[PDB]
């Protein structure tokens, strides 16, 4: 079960992992959107130069998207929010240790793009055509990547501690099968002078039966 | 793309590819395993030789 256990910890910490560096790239694409809309607040651009960006803006957005429908490890969709904090539609347990309840319960929250407010409930997208727009549309990222870094951290400190459990797991099976081999494991040593003075005994025991088998045969003289 | 191609191909190298050491200090575990029992049958079919001299 401890051997088991270590590998269901790889397991987990592989699938944090994926998780995390499907992350990075949703980072990047928000941190890009971020100065795309620092730029488009100038002054000097018009609404056509607007439109220009907003295109990339829409663009990024549509990859945002698609990076959250589509990032899955193991047939299993990860951003889309079903192993959210209140989400009823699957809750994913690590196995860490040898008997039976010793889960640990982990949580990844929803990352599409109507989850970070670049996208409203209507479907229209986050706008970036009008100056004003634009500056407004700041908070709106600067939450989105409060939002990244916190499931980054998340991730980080599930990942500390599946490592730490990793590693726990492997001196108590090293300390585990140590005292079983002491408890089952029988020692050639001893065992083999066991052995040497019971195959002496044998012959000795033989060659006295051999010699009482012959004792009667004395009586045979008087005869 | 790339990002997900290396974890994906790390997640299978820890469930599909094996480690070396200790797979290797199993083998000869069971080498020590197999030869002393060899050996010890090697004598062990010897045994029924010793009524031989009640005859």
């Amino acid at each position: 079960g401890l051997r088991q256990a270590e590998r269901n910890t790889e397991d987990g910490m592989s699938l944090i992992q994926t998780t995390e560096g499907f992350l990075q790239e949703s980072n990047d694409i928000i941190q890009r959107i971020r100065t795309l809309a620092i730029q488009s607040s100038n002054g000097i651009y018009t609404e056509e130069d607007r439109q220009m960006i907003q295109v990339e803006v829409s663009q990024l957005i549509d990859e945002v998207d698609r990076i959250a429908s589509q990032a899955e490890f193991n047939k299993m969709n990860l951003l889309q929010g079903d192993f959210a904090r209140g989400s009823r539609a699957t809750s994913m347990w690590f196995h860490i240790g040898p008997n039976m309840h010793q889960r640990e319960r982990v949580f990844i929250a929803t990352m599409t793009a109507r989850s970070l407010n670049l996208k409203g409930q209507s479907g229209e997208l986050l706008s970036l055509s009008t100056a004003d727009k634009s500056n407004d549309a700041i908070g709106t990222l600067d939450a989105a990547l409060t939002r990244i870094s916190k499931q980054r951290a998340n991730l980080g400190a599930y990942f500390n501690r599946l490592e730490h459990a990793a590693k726990g797991l492997m001196n108590a099976y090293e300390n585990t099968q140590a005292s079983e081999s002491r408890i089952r494991d029988a020692d050639m040593a001893e065992e083999t002078v066991a052995f040497t003075k019971n195959q002496i005994l044998v012959q000795s025991g033989t060659a006295m039966l051999a010699q009482a088998n012959v004792r009667p045969q004395g009586v045979l003289s008087l005869l």
